[PDB]
This record gives C-alpha cells, sequence and structure tokens, in this order.
C-alpha cells in the first residue's frame, strides 16, 4: 500500500507514460483485474485486454502531449488525485482537454480503479 | 433537477467563493440533509447536516482562511465535479499553503450530496 510520497511518483510517472505513448507500460501499471471510468459516468472498462485495447484505440497513432498542471494530491490510504491537460493537433487546429484523475492502488502499487473526471465543457480547441 | 455540467461548475466555483468569504452558514446550507463528507479523504465520513456544521465551524470557522481557484472545474454528466484549489491558512505556527482537490456529486435538487477532499502533508507548503 503506497505511502503519500510514493503515490505522487507513481502518478506523475503515469502522465508521463501517456505523454509518450508506451501503451503497454501504461497496462502494466494497473492491476489485472482494475476498472477504468473515462469519463466518469459511463460504463467502466474491466480488466487489463479491455484496458489495452481502450488505450490502444484512444493513444493510437494519435500522437498526443500529456502534461500535469498542477501537484498530485496524495492520501494516506493508497488514493491519489491530479489534475492534467492533453493536447492534441489532428486537423490542424491546436485542441486541448482538461481533466482531474481519481486513482485507488492496490497493495502491490498497481491501480486497482480510475476515474477521469471531465466533459465538453473542458475541450478548448 | 440534476445539475447540468456547466451547471456543476458553476455551483463548485461558487462554494470555494463562500469558502473565501467565510460565509460558514451559506456553505452548510449547500449540502443535502444526509449528505457526507470526507476531508481528508481516507479519514472517516461525518453524516448529517448536523457533524457538517459543527465540522466547518472547528475548521474555517476559527482562522483567516483564504482559498482560490488553480484551475478550471471538471465536470461530469452525471451530476459530479472535481477542482484543484490552494488554502492559505497559519500552520503550526507558520504561514503555510495547501493544494487540494475536491470531488463532489449533486443531488436531485442542486444540493451536495458527497464530498471527498485530497490532500496530505505532501501537499502543505511553506508561505
Amino acid at each position: 500500500l503506497p505511502t503519500a510520497q510514493e503515490v505522487q511518483g507513481l502518478m506523475a510517472r503515469y502522465i508521463e507514460l501517456v505523454d509518450v505513448g508506451d501503451i503497454e507500460a501504461i497496462v502494466q501499471m494497473y492491476a489485472d483485474d482494475a476498472t477504468v471510468e473515462d469519463p466518469f459516468g459511463q460504463p467502466p472498462i474491466h480488466g487489463r485486454e479491455q484496458i489495452a485495447a481502450f488505450f490502444r484505440q484512444g493513444l493510437g497513432g494519435g500522437k498526443v502531449r500529456a502534461c500535469l498542471t498542477g501537484p498530485v494530491r496524495a492520501s494516506h490510504n493508497g488514493c491519489g488525485a491530479m489534475p492534467f491537460r492533453v493536447e492534441m493537433v489532428w486537423n490542424g487546429q491546436p485542441c486541448a482537454l482538461d481533466v482531474i484523475l481519481v486513482m485507488r492502488f492496490d497493495e502491490h502499487g498497481r491501480i486497482q480503479t480510475m476515474q477521469a473526471y471531465w466533459s465538453e465543457v473542458n475541450l478548448s480547441v
């Protein structure tokens, strides 16, 4: 069960993995039976196979940039939240998306649940 | 009347305004009667307006707390939103800043049903 400082580290690395687009390293940060709700409000994705398919589709050939826009907030029960921005172009016009991610880690330092808050009101193009 | 994403951004932005001014009463008014609060997340939750009101009395009550948004409010389509903000106050006899992230869920009447605040000592900064 990751300490507060370890959570900050695990989460910062996660944005780094998204920014570079290493899909396989991203999937390995998740527990084998992790759950993903992105966007929060829609039905959750379950398991690495489904999570992998989700990322291969989203970060696939997309060429995306992602960066923390503020410090990672972490608690003492293996949970944390962070604000970040996702930028693309694919259309000639710069597009941005502001998101806040909430994660709960397990006793092995793997992501058990992940929830991303954002909607169309967070798009800026 | 479950708030839309845009209404959530408004409600949450308003919440911080009240915390800044210090209107403790206007804040408790925003919570539903059987609302739940977890601040900081990881601690046992407080149930009911009574406890909640008692809670804010202790915290915001004593101390000239200051607070501002540090980024836009993220909002879902099912009455939930999350936002990042900073709190400024006097900690253990020193000027300090606290970086926080709040997660809220509203009910069918625009009242806060659940509130969870993420922060720890790792989010504490001097001056």
